[PDB]
């Protein structure tokens, strides 16, 4: 088999085949998919032809697969126009939150963007696109670069984690010439690679560059993470990536994107074995209900899906295929282990064991900066509520942990109870903060927008739309 | 047509069908139906078989309709011994909230209730049955029963309002010689009653008497007012009813029972309008989930409703019975009109049009002993919270409603937003509640049992059975 991973793509239940494409962040507040759907009507069901597509497409070829710009140009076409930016101007920003100290130092090292004529900077969105009060491409002193990125980044911080302050305008000119490049490099490196972890940083290396080059007008996460990314993973025999996050291949380093990544390939691994062993699904304190499958299951619609889904994998190993997956992904379990925990685990054994022995700085602890975006200025509480963690709550509130901290969007493990809609953990935290003597003012903590969590639990649910119901 | 009523019956929506065994009370707790039918598995299947199968009975039959023994012990085997008490002892309490002043007197007035020996008054319960410290019917002088029925209440409220202090033996002596006398009085009594108010007082009076008469061992309640009540109900042309609280035909009087049947039927008219306008049926603060909906599809079964469902009113006037049930609960609307409104209103601009001109004393109204058991002890507030009404709420809450008050049970309208899990109403009243000076003061107001609205919240959707999950 050309991508053995294939193999997870069919184990991958139908059912839930829209979790590798919308952001596991959209997935509570947004009914899953419903509000990922209603943004571009049919970009689901066309970001899954073009996944399934492309990859029955390598498969059916004897030749040894081989990235390549006619690919990536298929690869946009089907995701919608199919042709390269030349030179219109492609901008966004980027939040603290998306960024790192070691991300930003790599992207100030990119030469390309120094060439290429790209900016970034502190700003303003204008009329016509941002107003750079500086731009950091220009006379940039490659000596600079280390102090700089600490700098950009301590003022992203300052003016918020999840607001935006900071813009980058791509490049404008040779913008084919780059697309070849990367793809060159690419083939080049990935054969000299001889380790997975090694792969698996040539991949996101390049994927990263393909995204910083803006080549297309839209869809560049969609093109190069949500579908290209996914063909090399497959192609290694790893499962395909469900993100909570995707959107950080800008302003994270090529290390820190490893992670990201296997992180993503390890949500894919928890939707296939909950499945299998015939557990309802709660990942990111997400519980799909019975109209939003039924909707979803009438919604869809991939041929080329269809064809994988029927698939023989028969002279392929399933054992070695899983067991290598496993090791790969093995670097995941000692790094914030509570963190993780509050996401994964729901054995009250298990979370009982592991907040044994734990002190008021384990407990209350608040991951910095290159770790995935999920972590980033959270406590093991704020996970455990976006992620219904209800048996790690009572372990944390047994452990004593201080339920007022706030997050690096100012907001408490009660902010998001209110959020998610809650009523059990936001009443176990409310129990909590009654019982102490500052009741009142940890109830009017107001985040970085100056809302109180009862302020979000007072518009949980009201419809986006114009009705007066 | 014998019971033109069956044609609301067949109008009544399949798939909410449960709605006229499951009493109103349950639904928001007990995802509707579901926790009925966990206490006593097949019981709904088996009411729904039982009402129809007798129906269908007395419609194909030439004779006019009268009610027998033969027909109360065939409901009684099919709900389902079939078989009436002799010596057998049947007893159980009844909480304030059951209760009325007038009802008191006329149970007090039953004059088989004296011959027979059944025994009522304070105590506790028993190990073979309740140990009263004073029994009413033991020297009951008729002339102090008006005072005496004052007393009971007051007492039946020291104790609290859903708290059950009060017990009831019900006869032992001569049960099938009542039975069949009740029986006769019911037929010669409807026989004389002209106007529609006047059988229904007749209807209430006589299913009154035969549940204070409890004639069977178990299932006396689905007997007589699930089933019974139904059939004289339809005989007349108006729907069956829908009930909040279908326990009150013990010591509620007559005439407060014609407007407990009122409401019930005026439920059953919203339930088939809702349906019909393809309107999502709120009820109560329950909103059915597919999957709920599912599940009783895929559970009902009843072969006598089938029929009902496909039967033949075309020889029948649906708009000279619709006129008429209109007509007969036209004595619904001014009684608590913004009671009401908080439980059947969903119009923004009618509930502002029914605010207007309200003084402080009508907005934070409680409601007194003797109107339908939902309304006792309590404001549109509480109302407004239990039934999920938004619109009602914000006009109450713009009113400047006092949202501190405590019903009958000691809860305000937080511990109701708790108790029923939801998150926006919830925010909504602590937005309101933190606004004003003592907050605190409120948050930590614990009702009847101890409980504080917080300790709902931490319970709230906490499963019933032994599972670490
Ligand atoms: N319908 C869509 C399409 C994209 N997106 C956002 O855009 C990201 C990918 O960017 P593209 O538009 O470049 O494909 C997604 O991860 C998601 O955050 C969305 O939120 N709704
Ligand atoms: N399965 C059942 C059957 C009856 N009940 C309760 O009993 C009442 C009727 O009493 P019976 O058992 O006499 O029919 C219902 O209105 C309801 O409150 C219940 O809660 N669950
Ligand atoms: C959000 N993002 C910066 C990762 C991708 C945006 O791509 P595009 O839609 O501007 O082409
Ligand atoms: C609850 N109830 C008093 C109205 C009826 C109980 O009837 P039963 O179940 O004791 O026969």
């Amino acid at each position: 088999p050309n991508l053995p991973g294939l193999y997870f793509l069919q184990a991958y239940p139908s059912e839930e085949i829209w979790r590798l494409f919308v952001d596991g962040r959209f997935w509570s507040k947004e009914n899953g998919w419903r509000g990922y759907e209603s943004r571009e009507p049919g970009c689901l069901n066309a970001a899954l032809e073009s996944l399934c597509s492309i990859a029955l497409q390598v498969e059916k070829s004897g030749e040894e697969f081989e990235l390549s710009v006619d690919l990536i140009k298929r690869i946009h076409k089907k995701c919608g126009p199919g042709e390269l930016r030349t030179d219109e101007p492609v901008s966004f920003g980027i939040p603290a939150g998306r960024a790192s100290i070691k991300g930003i130092e790599e992207f100030l090292s990119l030469v390309f963007l120094t060439e290429g004529g790209a900016e970034f900077g502190p700003g303003k969105a204008g009329p016509f696109g941002p107003r750079f009060d500086k731009n950091y491409f220009k006379n940039l002193n490659p000596e600079q670069i280390p102090d700089l990125a600490k700098q950009i980044y301590f003022d992203m911080c300052k003016y918020g984690h999840s607001n935006t302050n900071h813009f980058y305008l791509a490049v404008m000119k040779n913008v084919d010439v780059y697309l070849e490049k990367i793809t060159q490099s690419y083939n080049k490196e990935i054969k000299t690679a001889e380790t997975l972890d090694e792969k698996l940083k040539i991949i996101v290396k390049h994927i990263r560059m393909y995204e910083v080059l803006h080549p297309f007008r839209d869809a560049n996460g969609r093109t190069f993470v949500n579908n290209l990314l996914n063909i090399p993973l497959m192609q290694q025999g790893l499962p395909p990536a469900t993100f909570y996050e995707p959107n950080v291949f800008d302003l994270y380093s090529a290390e820190e994107l490893v992670v990201v990544v296997k992180e993503a390939i390890f949500n894919t691994v928890e939707i296939i074995e909950q499945s299998k062993r015939k557990t309802p699904i709660t990942l990111y304190g997400y519980h799909s209900s019975l109209e939003e499958q039924t909707k979803f299951r009438d919604m869809l619609d991939s041929p080329s899906y269809e064809k994988i889904k029927h698939m023989d994998f028969s002279d392929l190993n399933p054992e070695k295929l899983h067991l290598k997956t496993q090791k790969c992904l093995s670097s995941l379990n000692e790094q914030y282990p509570l963190h993780r925990g509050a996401i994964y685990l729901s054995d009250p054994g298990e979370i009982k064991l592991l907040l044994s022995n734990r002190n008021e700085s384990q407990i209350n602890q608040q991951i910095e900066q290159g770790a995935p975006p999920i972590y980033v200025g959270k406590t093991p509480a704020h996970l455990a509520v976006i992620s219904g963690n209800m048996a790690m709550l009572d372990e944390l509130i047994a452990k004593k942990a201080d339920l007022s901290l706030q997050d690096y969007d100012g907001k408490t493990a009660l902010h998001y109870a209110a959020e998610c809609g809650n009523m059990q953990i936001m009443g176990k935290i409310l129990k909590v903060v009654l019982s102490q003597e500052d009741a009142i003012k940890v109830l009017n903590i107001k985040d970085n927008h100056g809302k109180t969590a009862f302020h979000y639990a007072a518009e949980f649910g009201t419809p986006e739309l114009i009705s007066a119901l």
